[PDB]
C-alpha cells in the first residue's frame, strides 16, 4: 500500500504465534517488541533512543508477518513503550519512503 | 525520490541558515533538533521514547529546508541524540511510506 503520515503508521503483525500492532519506524535501526517469549538462543543487548538506553534479548532468525508480508531477522525484545519494526525488516518487505 | 533502508534515510536540513544532517523518521510524531538557538518564544514539552522522557524547547512556525523541500512548522529542541525529521514535518514535504 501506500500509507500516508498524517497519524502513526501503525500495522498488525503476527509473531511468535500472536497477533500485535506495530510502528513501520524507518527511523529505527532495529525491530524492537514488548516483552514476550520467543524460541531458541538469545544474547543480551543495549539499545539507546531519546531518552537513554534500554536492555533488551536479541532473537536471530525470527520469522515475522508484517501487514501481510513475511520477513526474517533479528528481534530485540525488551521493555519498549511501542513495538517498532525498524529497517532490518522494512527492507525485508520492500518499503520505501517517497516524496 | 524514492529512499529505501538499506542505510539510515539521513539528508540534508537547512535551519537558521545552517546545514545539518537529520533523521527521516516514521515512528516520530514530532521533529527535534540537538541544542541550538531559535527565534522567538518557546513552550515547554515533553517527549518519550525508548529509555524514557525528555524535557524540550517548543518552537513554533519556524521555516526549516527538508532535503531541499520547504517546511514551515514545529521544531523542538533539546537533548536528542540525533536530529529528527518526524510526521508533522514529513507531511508538509509529501512523504509517505510504500511497500
Ligand atoms: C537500534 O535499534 C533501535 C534503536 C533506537 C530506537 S528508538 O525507538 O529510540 N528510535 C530511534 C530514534 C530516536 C533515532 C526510533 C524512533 O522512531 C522512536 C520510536 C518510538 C516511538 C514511541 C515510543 C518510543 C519509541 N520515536 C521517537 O522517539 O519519537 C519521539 C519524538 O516524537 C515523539 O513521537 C513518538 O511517539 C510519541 C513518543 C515518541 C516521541 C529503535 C530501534
Ligand atoms: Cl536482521
Ligand atoms: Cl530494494
Ligand atoms: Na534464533
Amino acid at each position: 500500500p501506500q500509507i500516508t503520515l498524517w497519524k502513526r503508521p501503525l500495522v498488525t503483525i503476527k509473531i511468535g504465534g500472536q497477533l500485535k500492532e506495530a510502528l513501520l519506524d524507518t527511523g529505527a535501526d532495529n525491530t524492537v517488541i514488548e516483552e514476550m517469549s520467543l524460541p531458541g538462543r538469545w544474547k543480551p543487548k543495549m539499545i539507546g533512543g531519546i531518552g537513554g538506553f534500554i536492555k533488551v534479548r536479541q532473537y536471530d532468525q525470527i520469522i515475522i508477518e508484517i501487514a501481510g508480508h513475511k520477513a526474517i531477522g533479528t528481534v530485540l525484545v525488551g521493555p519498549t513503550p511501542v513495538n517498532i519494526i525498524g529497517r532490518n525488516l522494512l527492507t525485508q518487505i520492500g518499503a520505501t519512503l517517497n516524496f
